[PDB]
């Protein structure tokens, strides 16, 4: 089956607004969300719907842009590096589950390239 999604809000966690977290939501996430190849990555992988029974046998740290949006907008992250780590986890999952040169791998690679260009611009 599917696991519950990752945790996305917790009112016991301390909250802060930073320039870098603001950029990651308002600029980074937005540009990725509207990319041609964003659609597979906008919500948790639904392994039941897609008939991928081994997806969560292989991928033990799930992540998707939907979850990352929820974490940014709920002030779940304290450090910008947490969010960057989550985007990395998302791309890496796709590379782990799939194989070099698969269509979805090319799409993730191109998304990652745009994420890297956008992070280059992260404000201080
Ligand atoms: C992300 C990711 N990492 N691996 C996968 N995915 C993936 C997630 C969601 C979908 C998907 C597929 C159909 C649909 N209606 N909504 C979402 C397809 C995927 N996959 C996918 C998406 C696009 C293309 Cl062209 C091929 C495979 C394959 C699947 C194993």
């Amino acid at each position: 089956t599917n696991p519950p999604p990752p945790e996305t809000s917790n009112p016991n966690k301390p909250k802060r607004q930073t320039n870098q977290l603001q950029y990651l939501l308002r600029v980074v996430l937005k540009t990725l969300w509207k990319h041609q190849f964003a659609w597979p990555f906008q919500q948790p992988v639904d392994a039941v719907k897609l008939n991928l029974p081994d997806y969560y046998k292989i991928i033990k740290t799930p992540m998707d842009m939907g979850t990352i949006k929820k974490r940014l907008e709920n002030n779940y992250y304290w450090n910008a590096q947490e969010c960057i780590q989550d985007f990395n986890t998302m791309f890496t999952n796709c590379y782990i589950y799939n194989k070099p040169g698969d269509d979805i791998v090319l799409m993730a690679e191109a998304l990652e390239k745009l994420f890297l260009q956008k992070i280059n611009e992260l404000p201080t």
